[PDB]
């Protein structure tokens, strides 16, 4: 076993369908990994052709701050192996979560903060002609030292601008465009997805799949924020969900805004 060999489990940090995710040292380097553990999805499965496309971004994007790092992936007996750089602050899912149990929330700053830093993650790989499909607190990794570095992860569902194969990605932060199965400004599409993504972080109720608020929201009503938010920032969220997909800024444009350091 490469995985019993290269590496040794510190901390199961994940439980579910894909399998397990596990905190590991590389016994060579010494340094700190997060290793995830599946089975062989089905030939013609989404689940195979969500990991098909994942090899695809992790072959052209190379490395960035703001990319959760590709190492290595591999098999053994049936299971897939694949080796990340571990960020020790968790998913933005758990962080969130961590302050609904401390009553507390991100302050506008780090909800700005968070904004900026995933924006020049998006910058990078819509610059690279790709697009995420998938943007979500989940998928939002959190490396500490003080200073805070937001990375995306999960590549899943990254395609091209050009020939896009569209997996849809969760419902509660997918634009109305393409569930309407219109893929020709996808780019906006993780635009939309950041906002939500940073409205849960402030504390928003927990976004509707489907029904009346659902479509409410995709109409460009803001859901409702526990904590009060300066009108520059709030106008600019509200935008960045305007019904017409060419009205959102672009992830170049988001990184060059004021109302944001
Ligand atoms: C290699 C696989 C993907 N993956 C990363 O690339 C990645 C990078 N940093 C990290 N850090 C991390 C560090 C602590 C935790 N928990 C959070 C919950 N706590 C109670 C206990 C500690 C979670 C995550 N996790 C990564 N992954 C990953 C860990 C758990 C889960 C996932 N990913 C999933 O998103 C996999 C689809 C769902 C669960």
């Amino acid at each position: 076993s490469r995985y019993t060999t290269e590496f040794h489990e510190l901390e199961k940090i994940g439980s579910g369908e894909f399998g397990s995710v596990f905190k590991c040292v590389k016994r060579l380097d010494g340094c700190i990994y997060a290793i995830k553990r599946s089975k062989k999805p089905l030939a013609g499965s989404v689940d195979e052709q969500n990991a098909l496309r994942e090899v695809y971004a992790h072959a052209v994007l190379g490395q960035h701050s703001h990319v959760v790092r590709y190492f290595s992936a591999w098999a053994e007996d049936d299971h897939m192996l694949i080796q990340n750089e571990y960020c020790n602050g968790g998913s933005l899912a758990d962080a969130i979560s961590e302050n609904y149990r401390i009553m507390s929330y991100f302050k506008e700053a780090e909800l700005k903060d968070l904004l900026l830093q995933v924006g020049r993650g998006l910058r990078y790989i819509h610059s690279m002609s790709l697009v995420h499909m998938d943007i979500k607190p989940s998928n939002i990794f959190i490396s500490r030292t003080n200073k805070v570095m937001f990375k995306i992860g999960d590549l899943g569902h990254v395609t091209r601008i050009s020939s896009p194969q569209v997996e849809e990605g969760d419902s509660r932060f997918l634009a109305n465009e393409v569930l309407q199965e219109n893929y020709t400004h996808l780019p906006k599409a993780d635009i939309f997805a950041l906002a939500l993504t940073v409205v849960c972080a402030a504390g928003a109720e927990p976004l509707p799949r489907n029904g009346d608020q659902w479509h409410e929201i995709r109409q460009g009503r803001l859901p409702r924020i526990p904590q009060v938010l300066s009108q520059e920032f709030t106008e600019l969220l509200k935008v960045m969900i305007h019904p017409d997909p060419e009205r959102r800024p672009s992830a170049m444009a988001l990184v060059k805004h004021s109302v944001l350091l």
